[PDB]
């Protein structure tokens, strides 16, 4: 199978003036390449998949797209729809727009049975031939892919080559390796990156790495070759930002931390989206003085 | 404020050949009209809201305003949304083609802090001067409006004068009346309608009605004219339907027990959704042998 692994970043969507700062999305991604990132997730949750439109979900998958063209640095399209036939639809854009592979959050709101989760990825899966990784977060979604349900998508189809797991449940990771050590998990939970890692997992999709991608990015690659004590040492420095970042709802306090650090122009989102409480901002504020933060 | 309360049902969008049979659809209306239904909710989660596109949405509201002029039920338009933006616009529409008021569901899956709540809603309000009722069901949506919102929002803003509540909390229900006897509070949760009535409530909107709407509808109307033990009674005979028709996620087992009952042409789901498992297919044909469904 074709995969997309290592050091990821879920990519934050710079707003100005309540459009996609297309030009500063460019120019983090760029800094994303810069220290050591694998691949980078257009609009994901980080990205506020929620709130683009239809059209500026897809001018961030081909900014992304061409700011990776000549580097090692893959693009892993978020893809993701509570509707199937619109999951579809994002799948074949990204594949005809340059992708290299694709994120599909589970279906949100909608709660599929784990019969329709397996025909909703499976259609997915059959309307392109690039990477597909799943991406459970019940928390957010109201619904869980099983290990059952992974495994069999893993077994059944090509494209789908393993998890982002958001879930807080190491339980489910050994699950999930033990069963079908081929797959590819992918942590979706900074907090925890190296105890997924340790225990065979491939990568990470990293909300962190959009402030600190140089840590998160060494974090991966010491795990990946096996050097559990300096990928732990990283992983216990960064679990007080890693916690902190998460005080309100992703993508809050990340995008307040790349605000209070410069990198990008103005603390905006889009509703029902909103800024952080001014306790939380100084709460932020304080935690990120620990940190080397990179500029540009 | 101006209010739409009583009983209520949200109701199913049958698909024939993949479209919405539109026809079936008035016919369904009329169905609940003609069995004492005070309210008629189109596009809401049982509705099956993610999966229709813009244009159906709109259509599926159209035709219950359309179907119930001349009627005394009232049509609240299914208008929620996780992108306020969105939001605002099916509240504008749902008001310029004649709907009553307006259901919102709490914006899911990018689980918005209680102040994005609050001007999520606030900003739905503002754009329309029809009644606004919140939705609250955290186990689809990943987030809960607080009983402290809610009260504000109702006090806030003009138009907002209840919540529908899908949440199983009892307590909170108290403490939404206890401390606002004003507002209108609607019971999202068939097995537990009688309950939230007893405590106060002033309405249901229902998805058990869309099989039974003379037992839901006597069963709202005995509770507001203070007749508990006629309207517990329904309440009792109903829990067997009521909590078999959440065996699967909803509305996978209210729209087998339409096809099963022949109200509907075709047991058709769109994706991610699908038809049940063969024992809870199985298991919702028993249940309904013991009670009287109403043809048309
Ligand atoms: N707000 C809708 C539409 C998003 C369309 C662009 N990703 C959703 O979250 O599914
Ligand atoms: N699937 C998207 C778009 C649906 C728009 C029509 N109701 C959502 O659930 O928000
Ligand atoms: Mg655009
Ligand atoms: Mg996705
Ligand atoms: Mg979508
Ligand atoms: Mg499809
Ligand atoms: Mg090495
Ligand atoms: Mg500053
Ligand atoms: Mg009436
Ligand atoms: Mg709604
Ligand atoms: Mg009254
Ligand atoms: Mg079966
Ligand atoms: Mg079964």
């Amino acid at each position: 199978k074709n995969i997309i692994i290592g050091a990821m970043t879920a990519l934050i969507t710079p707003f100005k003036n309540g459009k996609v700062d297309e030009q500063s999305y460019a120019r983090l991604i760029k800094r994303q390449i810069e220290n050591g990132i694998d691949a980078v997730v257009p609009v994901g949750t980080t990205g506020e998949s929620a709130t683009l439109t239809h059209e500026e979900h897809r001018t961030c998958i081909e900014i992304a797209v061409e700011t990776c063209k000549g580097t090692k640095v893959k693009v892993l399209a978020g893809a993701g729809s509570n509707a199937t036939h619109a999951a579809v639809g994002l799948a074949k854009f990204a594949k005809e727009h340059g992708a290299d592979g694709i994120l599909s959050v589970a279906p949100y709101y909608n709660k599929p049975t784990q019969q329709g989760l397996y025909e909703h990825y499976k259609a997915i899966a059959q309307s392109v031939d690039i990477p597909v990784l799943l991406y459970n977060v019940p928390g957010r979604t109201g619904c869980e892919i099983s290990t059952d349900t992974i495994i069999k998508l893993f077994r059944d189809c090509e494209n789908i080559y393993g998890v982002k797991e958001a879930s807080g449940n190491i339980d489910k990771c050994v699950d999930l390796l033990a069963h079908e050590p081929r797959m590819m998990l992918i942590s979706g939970e900074d907090a925890i990156n190296y105890p997924i890692l340790s225990n065979g997992g491939k990568g990470v999709i990293s909300v962190t790495s959009n402030l600190l991608p140089d840590m998160i990015s060494a974090l991966t690659h010491f795990a990946l070759d096996e050097n559990y004590k300096e990928a732990k040492k990283i992983n216990d420095e960064l679990y007080n930002i890693n916690k902190i970042l998460f005080c309100e709802s992703n993508p809050i306090p990340i995008k307040t931390a790349m605000y209070l650090a410069g990198l990008i122009e103005s603390l905006e989102f889009r509703l029902p989206l909103c800024s952080p409480s001014k306790e939380n901002f100084a709460k932020i504020e304080e935690v990120m003085k620990k940190y080397k933060i990179k500029g540009f």
